[PDB]
């Protein structure tokens, strides 16, 4: 009836165990994760040495494949990963690290950021599952923020406040604020800003949530500098460490995260060496405007 | 009329009672109040209800001229940052006044870069001790959404040089010279220095490194810009902020 | 799995077994209240909640009932004494707790009450005091006050022995609200109360409350007198208080 | 979203719109929602699809449990619904009579607060009575009549009505008759109103016949349609009613279709009369 | 000549000395207008209780001076002790009821004479138990068809508290079977057969056959089925107990209220 | 002369004089070095005249220039405090005893300060308090003065760590006429002050003086806080005061 | 505390009391003088602990040498808390309380106070009696006065539980009940007055025959359990009736045994023997 799985912070964040995500699930089993992932908001599964076609079947449980186009400097022609998944590695086509000044790296250093992924989408990513195939000794943890914790510690000024606020999400913004600023011009056009709420309601349990996110760089009712601020002062409030749970990486973990709830991010790692991350997301249902 | 000293965080703030700051100084007192910015780095003085002349003459003690710094709201001072840390020779001591307090935010928040940089391991002290910043008006007020500017402009606010490891000259500690207005380290890529720059700010910034001012009327709050970061939290734009600062020119570079 | 460890010789229980994020049952509502007509106060460690959660937990007891407020909780009281209905139960939870000073006192009201000799309880049994803001303001310093706040802040009747609604113990009803026994010369009645409090808050009749990060205290105003100790003003304190509204008055 | 307050019927009932009880209140909603209470003495709420929890933790703003939602649904510990001749259900239907909650109590019941989680489509509306209305109409002479006068109550009493007369010493110790006032004085507005409930046997001062006669024409007078409002339900209604002002009934269901009905109960916070 | 009183019942008769002896045809008349009228008001019939007997009697046999005595008198023509025992049971007047509906065979019509009004109160009134099973919906009148009461004077003073009986007063008082609607033998209207003395409707459990009975009450009792009927002296109403339900209204107990009853027995059962 | 130390940091007992007769210049010399060390003096069996009470307190310098009164005594007090030049000793003689209650209370000052951390050290150094009348009876309940009466009762600064001219000990300067510290806030004084107060009134640095019939009991005020305790005021008590007056200001 | 009289001779209703709470000095000075005075101590609404119960009999003494505390169990319910068999051991043992005796008058010394408590109650029969032992010794004549004075009872559980039926006992069970000496005529300790010392107990007066003895016991029991010398309690549940066994008999009425009677004493211990020994 029930999947084994032990919280790891005060909030939120399950480890599950008993799964094997090399093998198809049952209805039973599928189900038990997805209430895990309402509740939990991010989920840790040790040792899952899988296929980049079992990781997307397991994903596929919960939805459908987010349509990648419009989501990175692409460059239209190929990359590393022949299946569906996203490529969060630190690799190019060679398969090995690539260079510290190349357009592919400095653009994927967006990921060191607080973010909530493809909140540069009108309708926003449900999950997305993360494999370790080649873990990084020297540094990239990846930390998780608990968006409706934050939310809840708030004033009720505050709350009054931003209830009805509009946030504009850009890939622009997230990497405009670390000096990323020439883009053409079809990537102007690919990149064009989204409306989202800042502050969203979960569709099963109905917890509101701060729709944090780098890509967000301005409040459409505020002036920008205000808007920033006010958003600035939220970041800080919703990444303080006790809505933090810190992951630690091992070979072939698999964490996965409802982006509806939660912030996320890379902490700086050794460029020099091999770091191979691989994501699949699910499609989100409905949008937040 | 006794110099009285009361230690107000973990790290720094001092508090001074027995001085009267309509009055001038002694030397004894001068020398006191200077070795205090030495230790403490920023010194709280209440109930200090003093004209813009006696706040420059006060100031006036421990160097010369950058009257006052108009501060009040009559939004850069939000983001954490080192007073004019953009001038080649940047400031030594502020002096800030409250002649009428805004009831609704505003606190004053000051972070100890000295014991920010101790509390680092000796691997990224050593990162980063000959790394140099670039700090502009640019680059903070960029941060806050101003990205273009006119070529008289990029002129006026051309960037300058500074140490990302400053040395203190009287105590020799080693301290991190964080601003908002460093937008890059020179040896670096933008995005890599700005990350560094950014988990630096992150860790110089915890509420262990951090000491928040909440204002009282007639209060007078001095800092050593050498030592420190600084920011002003949102307030009430609707309600009268008058706050005056005075500046002490600096008296030696970085770089 | 409601289990209580007693702290002090009189009273005080500590709470173990509750996890205050989650609604009460009937039976622990029942345990918890039972629990605060027996120790008068209950300590309960480990309680990171909300406001909403703070509030929640308060509500099974009854109803909803800054500089000031806080100087004059420095002074031995009972939470709104100065009120005709006087407060049942306040709850105080602990977000950002203070290193230096801070400590919240207690007193056990009904301990307090059985020490007197059989003559002082004969003397006091009958007495009534009035209790206003202007007297403990009075006792910070503010004397003066305008007519139209003579009428905010009108002296209450309260009897000086109260009698619990459960299990009847007699307790002394002090405050720092309490400025005058009706029956009595104004000097005389403060000296008697002075007297009073002096007896009532020796160290065998009170619990001091060490601060720990997300403590929540609970205690029964019809009970105890509290204080809390001086602390530095410039340190960040940040304590959330609910107040339960009483369900009887004292005198009429 | 605020507040808003629409009149139901002549002298009472109000409809309230703007507050989702999935939520806590605030200490001004808790206010208003009392203050309306109050004044209308019934409140009908819609869409208010809420847990057990979630419904208590709104009765809670209010007071405090009456010595953990009541069943007053017609289903079994199973959830399927209750045999015909069960003795569960023969009580159940002690509710189709014009009652005001616990009044057998010595301190009777301040809210109830009831919750439709599964409506029956054949019958059991449930009806309320405006007792202050119900006692403004009634003559100076009746009034002065009734003024002083004091009723027994107990389960022994709306049970027998129904055919359970025989009691045993247990039970006749366990549901002794505690006395009301037949006029009480609502605390807040002080307005009079008829303390009348189907658990009401006898006044003090009378012969049990004169009494019940009595009682029986208060009944007939303040349950005329001038003073009632009918509450035909939907699924995730809300009905609050103040038992201080009012008395309710459901009329006769289908016991073959399930009724998933589920109150909260608020302490009574003051007594009508001393014991 | 009979004029109408209310909406659906109800008959004033006028031009009758109940003095004297009734011919066939005015026998036949009076009867007539008890089987549409249901209620038949005389005014001005200063008659004696053989005089009321005689005109009774020409109706059916007495059922088992022979008249039922429903006054607040005791045996010294003084009015009643509050808290004592005929005056108790006399109480159940007030509840709405049809005369001895707990015998096997029930009363047919019912006579009573105002000898001695009581000022203060003591109104009596009818209800019409045939326009009230009209008006009830075509599918309560499929759901009542053929239900059976159980009726009994243990029942009756019961709901005024009278809960314990002996051995023998269980035998004497022991429950009929009665229709819940009965046909009039006459002009075949059905009707409601409510009364005070139903305690219970025999295939259904006490409370959900005492449940049915109160909404059926209620129903039937209504303003819209009642007429009242406020007492002047020498007054005699006349009632068929087939057709209606009546009651007494609470009176001055420390007043004088004589009332006399001349019962005619029924002349069928309802099974 | 002989001395009997009677409680654990402070108080002698006297024995070897008869206050019947003038002290010899030797005599004199010790019972002073005896209040420098002892801070209060007790003397049993002195059945003097109010003139040979006056002589003996005139050894130690000159004389100092109702219902109220005697009910201030009940609060801790150093006499004189309110005036700019405060007492230096006072002296009581036991004429009539009262049974009942009225012993007489003496707190330590010089201990109570040294037992103070030394962040209290430092933060009170160069506090100055206002004392007056106004404030003790303020106390009492009496608030509202007129113009005539503030001019009277005009308040005087005192240091509230003042330093004894003999031996040089510090000591806390406590009296129930301080009413304010210069530098502070109003409320903020006045619970610093409440805290020192308690502070130095434990039990360890207090001597009870039960009375007995021609006991002298004489103490300094520089040293020391007093307090008579509650008696039944209709019986007699008949207790004789002389008050050498003070020899140097605390400050100005 | 209020004590209003419910008897000619003895008998105290007790207002005042919250027994759930310890007693002040005062407290239970009064209650053992009222017990001094009425014998018989009635209390109502006593919703009280077996610990509670004990805590309150211990003002007054020591104890006395399925419930699992100080307790005797007098109620009719096995281990598992169900109404005993009617045929078995522990309730023809219990039955034993249907005859008029004094607690423990089968020991050297026998019993200060007892005192009993309703937690349920059963509903047809058990009403518990009470004689006044004073009373009936007053009333007797001059001549019976002088012929009892100096008369010694044997007393034994093997005397009560024979009058029942069981007269067969081993070696081992004549050792356990060993018949003890008691006076017939006892004084009070406190206010001195002469009473019956009367027991089912009692099978022997020492210095006679067993018949004429046993004759004698009967006649002074009849005289003394005539309705003028006692009072009938008629039980509610959290009653608490304590009463001295040293002045007083009791016993309950018939009860029926497939009904719960769950009733609870607490016994002090006596302070003085009636004789030597
Ligand atoms: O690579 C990491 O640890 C960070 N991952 C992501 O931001 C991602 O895959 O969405
Ligand atoms: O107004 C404030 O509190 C912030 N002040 C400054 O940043 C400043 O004067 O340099
Ligand atoms: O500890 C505190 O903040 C003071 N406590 C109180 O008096 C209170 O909150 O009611
Ligand atoms: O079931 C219904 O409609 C009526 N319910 C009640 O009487 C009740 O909950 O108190
Ligand atoms: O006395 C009355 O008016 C009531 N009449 C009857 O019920 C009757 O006599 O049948
Ligand atoms: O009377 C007493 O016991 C003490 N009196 C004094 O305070 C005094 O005379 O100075
Ligand atoms: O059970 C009873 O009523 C009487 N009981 C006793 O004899 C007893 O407990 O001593
Ligand atoms: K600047
Ligand atoms: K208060
Ligand atoms: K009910
Ligand atoms: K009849
Ligand atoms: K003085
Ligand atoms: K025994
Ligand atoms: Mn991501
Ligand atoms: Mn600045
Ligand atoms: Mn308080
Ligand atoms: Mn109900
Ligand atoms: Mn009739
Ligand atoms: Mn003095
Ligand atoms: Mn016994």
């Amino acid at each position: 009836m029930t999947i084994a799985i032990r919280q790891l912070q005060t909030h939120f964040v399950g480890q599950v165990s008993g799964l094997d995500l090399r093998k198809p699930l049952t209805p039973g089993e599928a189900r038990e994760v997805e209430s895990a992932m309402d509740k939990y908001a991010v989920l840790v599964f040790h040792d899952q040495d899988i296929t980049d076609e079992q990781q997307m079947a397991f994903a596929l449980n919960f939805g459908q494949r987010e349509d990648a186009r419009g989501g990175t400097v692409t460059k239209e022609k190929d990359y590393r990963l022949q299946s569906g998944l996203n490529d969060v590695s630190n690799l190019g086509k060679d398969g090995k690290p690539l260079a510290k000044d190349s357009r592919t790296h400095l653009f994927n250093l967006g990921n060191c950021l607080w973010h909530s992924d493809s909140s540069f989408r009108p309708i926003p990513a449900k999950f997305s599952l993360l494999s370790a195939r080649v873990v990084n000794p020297t540094g990239g943890n990846t930390e998780f923020a608990d968006m409706r914790a934050a939310y809840d510690a708030l004033d009720d000024e505050t709350k009054a406040e931003i209830e009805d606020l509009v946030c504009e999400h850009s890939l622009m913004y997230s990497r405009g604020s670390l000096g990323f600023t020439e883009y053409t011009d079809e990537e102007k056009q690919m990149f064009k800003p989204v409306l989202q709420r800042l502050v969203r309601t979960h569709p099963v349990h109905r917890r509101k949530s701060l729709y944090l996110s780098s890509h967000a760089g301005k409040i459409a009712s505020m002036s920008v500098p205000e808007g920033r601020l006010l958003l600035r002062d939220l970041n800080e409030h919703a990444t303080q460490p006790e809505f933090v749970y810190v992951h630690k990486w091992k070979l072939h973990d698999l964490v996965m995260w409802d982006n509806r709830q939660t912030m996320h991010r890379v902490r700086r790692y050794d460029q020099s060496q091999p770091r191979d991350m691989r994501r699949a997301t699910v499609a989100g249902t409905e949008p937040t405007v």
